[PDB]
C-alpha cells in the first residue's frame, strides 16, 4: 500500500485512491508526508476514515495543523474534530489560536455544545503571557470567614503560601472579589467579616493579557505580584515581578 | 560707647577699651560688625566680660562661629563655652562639626564633663543627613513580650504607627536588636517571645551617616524603610525611600 496507492492518484482516479486508504495505517501515512505535494495531503483526509484523518493531523506540526483547518470543507472539519484525543484537541485549537483567534470563536461553535463547553476549560494556555508565569501557589480565602477563621486557615498554610503579603478574596464560584493587606488583619477585629475589611478594588489581568502589559501595569504600580483571573472573573494565578523581570 | 571705642582702638591703648566693654551691650555690638576689621572682631570678645562674648558669638553667622573657636585662646575658649545656652551650645559646635570633625572631639574635652556629657545627647545635624530625613513615627516593641501583648499593642497603634510592615525590637536601654517582618507575627504562635521569631539581623545606619549611603544600601537592598540608630545603637529613627528619592 506503499506506492501502491501513488496511481490511484496520478490518474484522477476515485477508486484505486479509496482502497489503500482503507487499509493504509496512520502511520505509514505521517511518514513520506514531508515527500508529497500540497495538493495530495489534502484529498488524503477527505477521503480517509473520519477516526483516522484524525489520528493524522492531531500528529503534525502546528502552523500547518491550523492552516488545513482553514481550506478543509465544513462538513470534513466536523468528524476530524470529534475523534481527536481531547489533550489533542487542546494543543489543536491553540495552535490556530496563537494566529487567527477570529476564526477561534467560529470554530468552537461549528462543535458539539457537549464538547465546546468541556474545550472552553482547557482552552487557554499558550506559552506567551500571563499563564507563562504564574504560579498557582498562592493564597486565597472566602469573604465571609471571620479573622480568627483566617488567621487560623494561616499558620496551617502559611508554609505553603509564596506569601501571605497580598491575600486574595473569592466567592463560592471561585471569582476575585478583592485583595487583602496583611497590614489589616492584625488590626481589625477577629469578629468582623473579610468583606468590612478588604478593598474590592483589586488590579488583575486575563491568562490571555500580553506580558508586555502585566510588566507595564505592574511598574507603573509598584506592585511586587498580580493576581491573574480567567475569562469569568476566577483566580487562577500570580505573576510576579521576577517572571516579568525575566520576560525582559 | 559707639564710636567711643573706636579710639581706644586706632591707639594700642589697653584701657579707654575695657571701658566701653564694660557697659556695651552685646546688641550696640552685633551691629557695626560686618563692617568692622577681622583684627577688631578678635579682641572685643577676648576683653569681653566672659557671659557677653558669648551672648554675641552664639548670634554670628556658622562658619564664622567654628573659626573664631579655633585662633581664640583655650582659656578664652572654656569661658565662651559655658555661659551658652544649652541650644545655642547645641547648633555652636554643630557648625563646628560640619568641617572639621577631628576638632570636634578635642573641643568636647576642653569642656566639663558634666557639660561635656550632656552635651554629648544632643545632636542630629548631618549632611541632609539620617536626622534629616527620618520621622521619629515607626514601630518599636520589647523583646519579651509575647505575641499575644504585641498584637494587642497593634491594634492600639495600628492608627499611629507609619507602618507596621516592619517592626523594630528593642531593648530595656532603647538600643536596636532586630527587625521582625509582619509576615511571621500571623503564623507564629501568641505565646513565643518575640526573641524567638525576630531576625536579629537587621541592617540600620548611623544617624551622622551620608544620605548618598542610605540612598545605595536601600537601593541595593530593595528596603521601602531603614531604621536609624545613634552612636549607643539606639533606635531614634526610620529612613524611607520616598525622603531619599528626594535627595536625589
Amino acid at each position: 500500500l506503499a506506492v501502491s496507492l501513488q496511481e490511484a492518484l496520478q490518474e484522477g482516479d476515485t477508486r484505486a485512491l479509496r482502497e489503500v486508504l482503507e487499509e493504509i495505517h496512520p502511520q505509514d501515512l505521517l511518514a513520506l508526508w514531508d515527500e508529497l505535494k500540497g495538493e495530495h495531503r489534502y484529498v488524503v483526509l477527505t477521503l480517509l476514515p473520519k477516526a483516522k484523518a484524525a489520528e493524522v493531523l492531531s500528529h503534525l506540526s502546528p502552523e500547518e495543523q491550523a492552516e488545513y483547518l482553514k481550506t478543509l470543507p465544513p462538513w470534513r472539519l466536523r468528524e476530524i474534530l470529534e475523534e481527536l484525543s481531547l489533550d489533542d484537541l487542546a494543543d489543536a485549537l491553540q495552535a490556530v489560536r496563537k494566529e487567527d483567534p477570529a476564526y477561534f470563536q467560529r470554530l468552537k461553535d461549528l462543535l458539539d455544545p457537549r464538547t465546546r463547553a468541556e474545550v472552553e476549560a482547557l482552552a487557554r494556555y499558550e506559552e506567551d503571557e500571563a499563564g507563562g508565569l504564574m504560579t498557582p501557589e498562592y493564597v486565597a480565602v472566602r469573604e465571609g470567614m471571620t479573622v480568627e477563621e483566617v488567621l487560623r486557615f494561616l499558620r496551617r498554610a502559611a508554609p505553603d503560601a509564596e506569601t501571605i503579603y497580598y491575600i486574595y478574596v473569592v466567592d463560592e464560584k471561585g471569582r476575585l472579589k478583592g485583595v487583602l493587606s496583611l497590614r489589616d488583619l492584625i488590626v481589625a477585629d477577629p469578629r468582623t467579616r473579610v468583606a468590612e475589611i478588604m478593598n474590592p478594588k483589586v488590579v488583575y489581568v486575563r491568562t490571555d493579557t500580553d506580558q508586555e502589559e502585566v510588566a507595564r501595569l505592574m511598574a507603573d504600580y509598584d506592585f511586587t505580584v498580580l493576581p491573574v483571573v480567567d475569562e469569568e472573573g476566577r483566580l487562577v494565578g500570580i505573576v510576579t515581578v521576577d517572571d516579568v523581570l525575566d520576560v525582559l
